[PDB]
Order: C-alpha cells, then structure tokens, then sequence
C-alpha cells in the first residue's frame, strides 16, 4: 500500500507535514466523493485518488497482474521534483506519477488546519 508514499511526501514537501497531519483532513479523500473540498488540500487528495482510479484499471499492466499502489516502485526528488525510479517504465511509471502529484500537490495547494479532522455539515 501507500507506505513509501510517506517516503515520497518528505522529498516534495519543503516545509509542510505528510499523513500525520495530511491523512484524516478535508471532505472527499477517497474514490468519488463529489461535493468539492473545503480548502484545496482535500483538492490534492481529489487529483491523486482519480489518477489512482485510472491506475486500478490500467491498459499498460491489466489487473490479472495485481500491482495497485506502492509495493515494487520507488522515486526521485528535489524542488518539489518527484517522479519515479528514473529508468521509469509504463505501469510502474503511472502509479508513481499519481503518487508524484500527491507529494508535489501537498506543496502546490493551501492546507486544512481547520478541516484537519473534519466537520462537513460545513465544508462539502
Ligand atoms: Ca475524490
């Protein structure tokens, strides 16, 4: 599962904190969800969960294969500049390219300080 995704979001977050703060927060973190976010740091979970919808379903390695999240792959870093193991393949390159705009996008969006274990009668 997404466990070297924690390895991933140290790399692309100069400043902000991963999962420990980033996992419980905001409204629609999961497959579908459609209201909107609360702040757009539920909106960086919007992009990685719908890139993951196309990854659980994927033409390069189709799912008699069984390779869902972070098990075989690892990655690269620096600006925020996350990618993959830089010889990067077809389907191993896709699941690490969704976990890229997970790690990068926690530094692109705002943050839920607020929705941080949420309320959403309110936000969604
Ligand atoms: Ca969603």
């Amino acid at each position: 599962a997404l466990w070297q995704f924690r390895s991933m979001i140290k790399c692309a977050i100069p400043g902000s904190h991963p999962l420990m703060d980033f996992n419980n927060y905001g409204c629609y973190c999961g497959l579908g969800g459609s209201g909107t976010p609360v702040d757009e740091l539920d909106r960086c979970c919007e992009t990685h969960d719908n890139c993951y919808r196309d990854a659980k379903n994927l033409d390069s390695c189709k799912f008699l294969v069984d390779n869902p999240y972070t098990e075989s792959y690892s990655y690269s870093c620096s600006n925020t500049e996350i990618t993959c193991n830089s010889k990067n393949n077809a389907c191993e390159a896709f699941i690490c390219n969704c976990d890229r705009n997970a790690a990068i996008c926690f530094s692109k969006a705002p943050y839920n300080k607020e929705h941080k274990n949420l309320d959403t009668k309110k936000y969604c």
